[PDB]
């Protein structure tokens, strides 16, 4: 009944195109959320689509000022996945930043909200609360805003607190049927660790996150569920993956620290290996949140100096809106393989023609066929839509 994930990772030649939820689109005329940072997580069955609301729909007074991070109003949605968030969608807990993962037998949902300096994270599993723990830092307690990860009944999540700009304290906590059996801290040659898109490597999990500091480089986190050891670095890839970053042709990378190039600042995103390649998805705008890409970097998980890239394809094009990525992984008959959603994002700061903040998303997943191009964006016609 409990997940282990030991199986190889599928083959995959790319990715083909999964779900979209086309909810902005949708918002103008209908009754939809207001959201951000969303992920997919599934249970053996079916997948299901998460995301932060803004405690509002978008045709709605409340829309107004959603471009706000953290509020009492927050909550983790969650829908099957391609069922837009509409007013029927059930909040699962309190919430401004959040994980969620299904360990073969029951939902767990890690859900932050609160004040800044004293946040909780509340863990509830099997549908009731069964632990929550105070920021230990005083500084925004923080996690992954994408699935966790449980392998023979023991979840592990990645949480982080501290300071957006400087050393801040990272723990990799041990879960098991929603009750914290353990926790580390991080610990590896990574310096600054966020929203980290995790997947399951057995024996082990293993993760890529976002350095908000000095990286744009992104950082792994190497998880072991039996002896709860930490160890950490930095994806080598010379083509780096988090934005901001430096062009393709200037950009350097670093298999152990951060690489100082454009570092402060980031956004979620994911990455994996197979074999000594790597598979990472990225904006296409180094400086900005625009267009996403996804491409193989040849010996790009083992070598900094490949910017060997193959196999690209763009997913959103550099002229529409993208946001946050992470990964999920999905069993099949013989293997795991890897799915990444997009966050879309619509309206403020960026585009100022309306007055809220929301996103759709858009999902693919690892084939080992063969796929065609094309460009999934968000559609919406922002001049069109309720302000
Ligand atoms: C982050 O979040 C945590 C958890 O929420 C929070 O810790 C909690 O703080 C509150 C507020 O201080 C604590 O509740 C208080 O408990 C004290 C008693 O505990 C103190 O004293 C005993 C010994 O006496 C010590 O063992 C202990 O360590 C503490 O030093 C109560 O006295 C408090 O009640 C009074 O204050 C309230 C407002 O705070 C009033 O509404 C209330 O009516 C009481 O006042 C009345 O009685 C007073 C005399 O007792 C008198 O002076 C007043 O004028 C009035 O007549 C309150 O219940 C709570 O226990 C903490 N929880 C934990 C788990 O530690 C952190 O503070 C927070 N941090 C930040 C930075 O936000
Ligand atoms: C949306 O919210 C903003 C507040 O963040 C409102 O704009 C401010 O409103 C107050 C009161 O009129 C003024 O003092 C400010 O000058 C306004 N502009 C700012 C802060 O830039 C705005 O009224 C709200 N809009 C709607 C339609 O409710
Ligand atoms: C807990 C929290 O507020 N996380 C925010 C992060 C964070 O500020 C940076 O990682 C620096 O720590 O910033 C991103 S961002 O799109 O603005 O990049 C938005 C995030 N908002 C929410 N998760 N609700
Ligand atoms: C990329 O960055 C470097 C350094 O700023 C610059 O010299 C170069 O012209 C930029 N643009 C390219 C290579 O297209
Ligand atoms: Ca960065």
């Amino acid at each position: 009944e409990y997940r282990n994930w030991s199986k190889p990772q599928c083959d995959i030649t790319g990715f083909a195109p999964f779900s979209k939820d086309n909810s902005i689109r949708l918002s103008a005329g209908g009754d939809i959320w207001v959201t951000r940072e969303p992920y997919v997580s599934c249970d053996p069955d079916k997948c299901y689509q998460f995301a932060l609301g803004q405690g509002t729909t978008l045709n709605n007074v409340h829309s107004n000022n959603t471009v706000r991070d953290r509020t009492p109003y927050r909550t983790l949605l969650m829908n099957e996945l391609g069922v837009p968030f509409h007013l029927g969608t059930k909040q699962v807990c309190i919430a401004w930043s959040s994980s969620s993962c299904h360990d073969g037998k029951a939902w767990l949902h890690v859900c932050i909200t609160g004040d800044d300096k004293n946040a909780t994270a509340s863990f509830i599993y099997n549908g009731r609360l069964v632990d929550s723990v105070v920021s230990w830092s005083k500084e925004i307690l923080r996690t992954q805003e994408s699935e966790c990860v449980c392998i023979n009944g023991t979840c592990t999540v990645v949480m982080t607190d501290g300071s957006a700009s400087g050393k801040a304290d990272t723990k990799i906590l041990f879960i098991e049927e929603g009750k914290i059996v353990h926790t580390s801290t991080l610990s590896g040659s990574a310096q600054h660790v966020e929203e980290c898109s995790c997947y399951p490597r057995y024996p082990g999990v293993r993760c890529v996150c976002r350095d908000n500091w000095k990286g744009s480089n992104r950082p792994i986190v190497d998880i072991n569920i039996k002896d709860h050891s930490i160890v950490s670095s930095y994806v080598c890839s010379g083509l780096v993956g988090d934005t901001p970053r430096k062009n393709d042709s200037s950009s350097s990378s670093h298999c152990l620290d951060p690489n100082n190039e454009e570092g402060g600042h980031g956004v979620k995103g994911w990455a994996f290996d197979d074999g000594n390649d790597v598979w990472m998805g990225r904006t296409i705008s180094e400086k900005s949140r625009l267009g996403y890409e996804t491409f193989k970097v040849i010996e790009g998980w083992s070598n900094p100096k490949s910017k060997l890239q193959i196999n690209r394809q763009v997913i959103v094009d550099r002229g529409n809106r993208s946001g946050y990525s992470g990964i999920f992984s999905v069993e099949g008959k013989s293997c795991i393989n890897r799915c990444f959603y997009v966050e879309l994002i619509r309206g403020r700061k960026e585009e100022t023609e309306v007055l809220w903040t929301s996103n759709s998303i858009v999902v693919f997943c690892g084939t080992s066929g063969t796929y065609g191009t094309g460009s999934w964006p968000d559609g919406a016609d922002i001049n069109l839509m309720p302000i």
